[PDB]
């Protein structure tokens, strides 16, 4: 069948795990998981099309220097996760942008912005600062949650979506 | 605050006001409405934004002829819809692409198709059909269902999304 390598991109603690485990296991992941590359692979029914979703969450922390140019250059789509709490992470989503271009050799490759953990009173990086950015990128901006579910489905399919026209 | 002028376009008996009674007063409509133009408006909070849904359901068949020519050069967003047992409301969104073309004087306008009743055994526009003329269009495809809400939410807030970028 059709099929979609998405890669879950993003900085340490954001929740690209936590992410993932929603979308797949159908649970919230509070307790422990400190981990570097997962793979997971799904049968799932996007608008009509079956197609395998085979997603490699990645490792936060840059024990990881030249081992995301393997797994970048062998990724159709690119959720790039931030959080809402750690305008850190939010800065940060853009060197991972730029590496994406850099081994991909393209300026315009499917991807989309996820500004997580949006169920949280401790907001940090308020929308209108992350939306503009997505603007300044052309690329979605999708707000989620993995407490909550709230967002995740969106997050996910809208890329495939993106790699649709691509 | 921020606010959306979405129009639901599409054929008669399509779908297009279930679709718009799911997204709000939260049920089916198995029971009857036949008709022609309904405004509602919503305060909805679509990633972190808060903004004015105001959607103007509209009318299927063509008691409405150029009065299709008002509301469309006030729309922002267009939802584009039909239903997959219905081919020949396929064959006929391409017309209402040409028409809202020509009173926006615009090629690529906001605008997301909506092949809804995906619920139904009583196929007939099968998605890699629909799908490749969204490719040709350079819109959006989300499939959907008024019976089970699925789809409804990704549907308008996808176009929500397109005319940020707009
Ligand atoms: C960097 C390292 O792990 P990492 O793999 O580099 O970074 P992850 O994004 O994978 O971290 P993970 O998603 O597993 O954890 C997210 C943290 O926020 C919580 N969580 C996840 N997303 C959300 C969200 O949407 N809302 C709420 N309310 N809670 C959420 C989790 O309980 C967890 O503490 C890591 C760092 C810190 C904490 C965890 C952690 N980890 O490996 O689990
Ligand atoms: C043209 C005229 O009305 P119209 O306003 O021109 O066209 P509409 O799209 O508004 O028609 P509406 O959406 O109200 O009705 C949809 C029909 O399919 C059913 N329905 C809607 N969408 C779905 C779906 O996702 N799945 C399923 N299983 N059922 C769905 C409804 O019960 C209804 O019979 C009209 C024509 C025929 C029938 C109704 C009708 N109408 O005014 O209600
Ligand atoms: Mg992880
Ligand atoms: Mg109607």
């Amino acid at each position: 069948m059709t099929e979609y390598k998405l890669v879950v991109v993003g900085a340490g603690g954001v929740g690209k795990s936590a992410l993932t485990i929603q979308l797949i296991q159908n649970h919230f992941v509070d307790e422990y998981d400190p981990t570097i590359e997962d793979s997971y692979r799904k049968q799932v029914v996007i608008d009509g099309e079956t197609c395998l979703l085979d997603i490699l969450d990645t490792a936060g922390q840059e024990e990881y220097s030249a081992m995301r140019d393997q797994y970048m250059r062998t990724g159709e789509g690119f959720l790039c996760v931030f959080a809402i709490n750690n305008t850190k992470s939010f800065e940060d989503i853009h060197q991972y942008r730029e590496q994406i271009k850099r081994v991909k050799d393209s300026d315009d490759v499917p991807m989309v912005l996820v500004g997580n953990k949006c169920d949280l009173a401790a907001r940090t990086v308020e929308s209108r600062q992350a939306q503009d950015l997505a603007r300044s990128y052309g690329i979605p901006y999708i707000e989620t949650s993995a407490k909550t579910r709230q967002g995740v489905e969106d997050a996910f399919y809208t890329l495939v979506r993106e790699i649709r026209q691509h």
